[PDB]
């Protein structure tokens, strides 16, 4: 479970499905190289994006297409997209789960690490 | 699927709560919160299968989590004595409920989800 | 400028919550929640005028925030029956306490701001 | 009393965060971020002066609260590099924006209000 970046809808009381997500890597030129993207069908979870060999001991970024989400449900969010920036794998391979409790005009997140 | 479960995880250690005592009750017209079930937070910080289809009924419930015991063992002196999640259930039939519990020494937050038939 | 300030915010409309029922209790010697204070949240979203250091004493307290009146009168269908915040108070030094509540129809958050005046 | 306001609350100490560096950008026509305003946080955990209604105009803006240096000063090991809030401003008209951010060593949350 490298990045099981779960996203939850705090209004519909269901996982946020069909929400586009984008990943980036730390480029040496202070740029964000695109890495992966996708949309879900029924459940709002992220997986199968980065493999054990795809990681680096560096900075990352996760972008979630949030404004496009609510227009479909006819909601007009204040936020445009959400970004979490972190340093990973400093002490070796660990499994990272990124929380994301969305809401129109509000969001929250949390990080879960492992010992080995 | 699991009829309902409680999800709890520490926002300081970045790990699910381990050995955080939990309890459940039932609403009684005499205001007496008659105890119904209890449990201990495992290494995964989750308790599931507490209320079966027969055990659970359409009514008012409460979930109590022994937050203060969780911190003092870690040598941490928290603010909240415990937490409570008061709600209604099965308004129009049986459903699946999973609730969140983001513990921090001086704060917490909860969130619940419902899945349509 | 009170030792007990409760702020309630709407995480859908993005406005300070208004017309929200608030109740304050206190555990008695018989483990009884003797009523302490109550009120309704204004359009500023800050509840105040609930207690003073003359009336505020050491002990275990409880804070009640109604939710059904907030959304059902608004037309939204909530999940949580209400919000209950229970905490020790004035253990040593009557520090001013601020209680924060970020409300969503299916989720809420609580945080405490403590400071010695 | 400003159209833009940001406040950061520390959960572990339960006190308003102090000395939290902040920066504000603007959506440049070259898809860049021209720096707009920056600063740190006081003992009240709020922002004292960010943007007047004169400088505040339409467009997309980004605000970042520096947290990595925070917990190192606190002596705790963080996780997040920092927190990024990006939003569309003045899409329909003037308003007053307040940004609230609850910070914990391994988690954070945020929300906004309008006027
Ligand atoms: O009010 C919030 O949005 C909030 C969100 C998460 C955690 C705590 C919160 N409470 C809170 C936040 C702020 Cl910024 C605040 O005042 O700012 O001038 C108050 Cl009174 C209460």
């Amino acid at each position: 479970c490298p990045l099981m970046v779960k996203v939850l809808d705090a209004v519909r009381g269901s996982p946020a499905i069909n929400v586009a997500v984008h990943v980036f890597r730390k480029a040496a030129d202070d740029t964000w190289e695109p890495f992966a993207s996708g949309k879900t069908s029924e459940s709002g979870e992220l997986h199968g994006l980065t493999t054990e060999e795809e990681f680096v001991e560096g900075i990352y970024k996760v972008e979630i297409d949030t404004k496009s989400y609510w227009k479909a449900l006819g909601i007009s969010p204040f936020h445009e997209h959400a970004e979490v920036v972190f340093t990973a794998n400093d002490s070796g391979p660990r499994r990272y789960t990124i929380a994301a409790l969305l809401s129109p005009y509000s969001y929250s997140t949390t990080a879960v690490v492992t010992n080995p």
